[PDB]
């Protein structure tokens, strides 16, 4: 019952901007804390950024993309935003959302390919 759909993923060459979405769907995105991570090729996982669930304010971000990437939420649709800005090749990955309901759900990433 619980889905979590990215999507926004794509090619650009270093400096533009991406937007990632994250489709939640089974549970309210705004109660709930998320997280964005990313998983590179021949590399581990890495947290990425996270907004708090609703009633305190609170985002935070992997010092790598603090500044340049913004995590937002639109409670009517039920989506978490991954504003990227300033793109760079070691951005390159694919990204997914995370949310912990009992167990940890997360999507099937979306790619990102980022060109020197």
């Amino acid at each position: 019952q619980v889905q979590l759909v990215e999507s926004g993923g794509g090619l650009v060459q270093a400096g533009g901007s991406l937007r990632l979405s994250c489709a939640a769907s089974g549970f309210p995105v705004a109660y709930k804390t998320m997280w964005w991570y990313r998983q590179a090729p021949g590399k581990e996982r890495e947290w990425v950024a996270a907004i708090e669930s609703y009633g305190i304010k609170w985002t935070r971000y992997a010092d790598s993309v603090k500044g340049r990437f913004t995590i937002s939420r639109d409670n009517a649709k039920n989506t978490v935003y991954l504003q990227m800005n300033s793109l760079k090749p070691e951005d390159t990955a694919v990204y997914y959302c995370i949310v912990w309901v009992g167990a940890q759900y997360h999507g099937q990433g979306t790619q990102v390919t980022v060109s020197a």
